[PDB]
């Protein structure tokens, strides 16, 4: 049994990239990845990670600033299906500002502005970008299907 993505305590949205498969982005306080690794030494896994993230950037038309910043992250695969977990650092205004030039923040600002969440707030405005503040501890991405997007798929 795995926890739900479509829950009252979470925010979620599903990107359909092709007829069958897509990405489910989930803001939650439950984590699915125990470790803190992102073993991408194989070229094929490193490219599936690039492609999941590219499909989010193009659909949301994200323009991520370069601030020499970095969001804590673990990743993992289950038979070619990626699971990416960001351990967010945006609980304060200072933390939101220091983790602003990241894919996580651009995603969250899309949730805030499409009203898919109420727990996202503005912090600092810089370079035409909004730094997002939130109490959510994780942002989860999984390569999944439309029929399963409401339940977290097994990561490994
Ligand atoms: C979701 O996962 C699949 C599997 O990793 C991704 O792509 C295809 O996977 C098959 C193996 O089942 C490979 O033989 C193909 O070469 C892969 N195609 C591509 C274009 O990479 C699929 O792209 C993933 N979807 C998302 C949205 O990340
Ligand atoms: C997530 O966890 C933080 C505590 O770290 C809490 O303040 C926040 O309200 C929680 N949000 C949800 C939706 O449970
Ligand atoms: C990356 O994953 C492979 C798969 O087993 C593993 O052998 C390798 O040691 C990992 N990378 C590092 C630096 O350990």
């Amino acid at each position: 049994t795995m926890p739900l993505s479509c829950s009252k305590n979470n925010s979620h949205h599903y990107i359909q990239v092709r007829n069958d498969t897509g990405l489910e982005l989930t803001l939650t306080n439950t984590s699915l990845l125990d470790h803190k690794f992102c073993n991408l030494s194989d070229a094929h896994k490193r490219n599936l990670y690039d492609k999941a993230l590219m499909s989010i950037v193009t659909t949301f038309h994200l323009n991520i600033p370069n601030f020499n910043q970095y969001e804590v992250m673990s990743c993992d695969f289950n038979g070619g299906k990626i699971t990416v977990q960001y351990n967010l650092s945006h609980s304060s205004y200072v933390d939101a500002a220091n983790h602003c030039g990241t894919i996580a923040n651009g995603i969250m600002d899309t949730f805030r502005r499409m009203y898919w969440s109420n727990a996202l707030s503005p912090s600092e405005y810089i370079s035409g970008t909004t730094c997002i503040q939130t109490a959510y501890q994780y942002l989860i991405i999984q390569n999944t299907t439309w029929e399963d997007h409401c339940v977290f798929s097994r990561p490994s």
